[PDB]
């Protein structure tokens, strides 16, 4: 298998760790881990194009989109390769994450290794938002923390 | 003209930015940038196997060595792909500027998604005669490290 990990850090209280795991060549990527310091509710969660943090998460670029598609998230509807929908923070401010994805990958042409993982302020409306914005970012608002996705043991 | 960048963040007063640039695939890689907060003198400078920073820099693993070789200097034939000799600091500042055709931002020796580590001590280039020397050049602990990501 191939493994990756990402330490999410930000300007404020938000911080966490996310693990990625791809058991088979271009198979699904198990994504689990936890993020703390978030306000109760939903937070956009995506992979952006650059693993550049010279300017915090801002320099991370737009959502990872190798196949010029619209933003989204839902099953078989159009989307960006980096759109991981939303993570949920309980009342403690901690969001336990456990999702599985078949579009992202840890090897090949949709490789997310060396790219940034971002957790946002608001919820991602998956592109159901009516306004140019919803098809770009899902109106997920600002970025609270991020990290470069790297190869793990 | 593929590019990569790295922000040597993480605990400590040691912060900096290192850019990686490689025009044509598998060709040389130009490495340059600045680091500050360092102790004066020579500091080992290497690419380690993992971009895992969960427990600070201890989780990056050993040097990025895909050919199973002993630690060495970049001009030695006997080196880890990740060995990039030493960087000098004066006030704790070190201006970096190097080339290396063994590492790469594409293919077999891609350092993307891995960790760039600058050590507390000088790297002895693997000529000590002890195990450490053939593993990390005796460069000491890891003052700072950052995962190498894809830059604009
Ligand atoms: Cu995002
Ligand atoms: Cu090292
Ligand atoms: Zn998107
Ligand atoms: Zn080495």
């Amino acid at each position: 298998a191939t493994k990756a990990v990402c330490v999410l850090k930000g300007d404020g209280p938000v911080q966490g760790i996310i693990n990625f795991e791809q058991k088979e060549s271009n198979g699904p990527v198990k994504v689990w881990g936890s993020i703390k310091g978030l306000t109760e509710g939903l937070h956009g969660f995506h992979v952006h194009e650059f693993g550049d943090n010279t300017a915090g998460c801002t320099s991370a670029g737009p959502h990872f989109n190798p196949l010029s598609r619209k933003h989204g998230g839902p099953k078989d509807e159009e989307r960006h390769v980096g759109d991981l929908r939303n993570v949920t923070a309980d009342k403690d401010g901690v969001a336990d994450v456990s999702i599985e994805d078949s579009v992202i990958s840890l090897s090949g042409d949709h490789c997310i290794i060396g790219r940034t993982l971002v957790v946002h302020e608001k919820a991602d409306d998956l592109g159901k938002g009516g306004n140019e914005e919803s098809t770009k970012t899902g109106n997920a608002g600002s970025r609270l923390a991020c990290g470069v996705i790297g190869i793990a043991q």
